[PDB]
């Protein structure tokens, strides 16, 4: 098997974001796990230090699944960063 | 309707600088590899935003294009992220 990403990449990353892209990027994993966890897991999340919330996803996502869903949340907030920029540049 | 196809990918591809576009064709290649090989990879490597983004529409119509556009920018962030964090581990490395 492969891709232990929770264990040993997810923490890097996480530790790299500011404070605000560490809860852009609980809020959209709050996007993604509501329509099928609710918001039940939410309160974790939110206040869920960056080790924490690595297990969180271990748990949550398990296999490959953490990795394919990270990816997607970085994706979106590559998005996010664009749309800003480009905000900034209209103005 | 599908706004991302038609709007969506090419507005954001449009925002990309032009260091930022050929990472993103890198990454399109990488993904691309496993079932089209090297190719298509010529067309996409001087393909042009409007160009791109129409290829794209061809391999991954549908929602095919946003979960391959959207893990190709998440990629791109984490190199972005990987570069910082690999000059904070070592001070001698670039």
């Amino acid at each position: 098997s492969s891709s232990f990403f929770p264990d040993f990449g997810l923490l890097l990353y996480l530790e790299e974001l500011n404070k605000e892209e560490l809860n852009t990027f609980k809020l959209f994993l709050k996007e993604t796990m509501e329509p099928e966890h609710g918001l039940t897991p939410w309160n974790e999340v939110k206040k869920a230090r960056r080790e924490d919330l690595a297990n969180l996803m271990k748990k949550y996502y398990p296999g490959e699944k953490a990795w394919s869903v990270s990816l997607k949340i970085f994706g979106k907030m590559n998005l996010k960063d664009l749309c800003e920029r480009a905000k900034e540049e209209i103005n």
